[PDB]
């Protein structure tokens, strides 16, 4: 029997867009630092829940470990970053990843024109539009409790949408799938994404456990 999903498409925030335009179509060296960026705003997520699971216990009953997996595909090019943070609801994805204005992406704009390095971008409130600097497409699929699975997916251009996920659930959390550029598939090596977490990412306060799919 044929399956009906809805899917609804969203345009970026102007500026957010023009900040992806530029992301996408300036090279930059030290585009490494997209991993601590996703890193962090997984620990993020997980102090969320661990703060909340104080006052409401049963906020666990999702899921008591709370941590961050790295699982890089060889096959399918894409390096995904999964946590058991808070995650976010369908107004959460929409107004967080892409519609609301953040007050400082004109000033990340002027530095990055002016040659700052894009290590800057966490300072300015635009963090996650780091993927861009090693992904084609970017897929976020996310549980919050008392919310459904949802999938939010752009490959930049504009636009983004945001359906029902009907994969694999999680119980809570946060995925987020990088499908990586041809040419930034260093970051799909074990040594290469130990290299950047030691890097970058040595003090996150939950465990990070690396997932290596057998040689092929
Ligand atoms: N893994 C995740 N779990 C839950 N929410 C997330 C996750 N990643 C991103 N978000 C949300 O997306 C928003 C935008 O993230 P981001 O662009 O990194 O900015 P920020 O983390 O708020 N500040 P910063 O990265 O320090 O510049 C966050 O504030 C969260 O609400
Ligand atoms: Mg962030």
């Amino acid at each position: 029997p044929m399956e009906e999903e809805e899917v609804e498409t969203f345009a970026f925030q102007a500026e957010i867009a023009q900040l992806m335009s530029l992301i996408i179509n300036t090279f930059y060296s030290n585009k490494e630092i997209f991993l601590r960026e996703l890193i962090s705003n997984s620990s993020d997520a997980l102090d969320k829940i661990r703060y909340e699971s104080l006052t409401d216990p049963s906020k666990l009953d999702s899921g008591k470990e709370l941590h961050i997996n790295l699982i890089p595909n060889k096959q399918d090019r894409t390096l995904t970053i999964v946590d058991t943070g808070i995650g976010m609801t369908k107004a959460d994805l929409i107004n967080n990843l892409g519609t609301i204005a953040k007050s400082g992406t004109k000033a990340f704009m002027e530095a990055l024109q002016a040659g700052a390095d894009i290590s800057m971008i966490g300072q300015f409130g635009v963090g996650f539009y780091s993927a861009y600097l090693v992904a084609e497409k970017v897929t976020v699929i996310t549980k919050h409790n008392d919310d459904e699975q949802y999938a939010w997916e752009s490959s930049a251009g504009g636009s983004f949408t945001v359906r029902t996920d009907t994969g694999e659930p999680m119980g809570r959390g946060t995925k987020v799938i990088l499908h990586l550029k041809e040419d930034q598939t260093e970051y799909l090596e074990e040594r290469r994404i130990k290299e950047i977490v030691k890097k970058h990412s040595q003090f996150i306060g939950y465990p990070i456990t690396l997932f290596v799919e057998k040689e092929r």
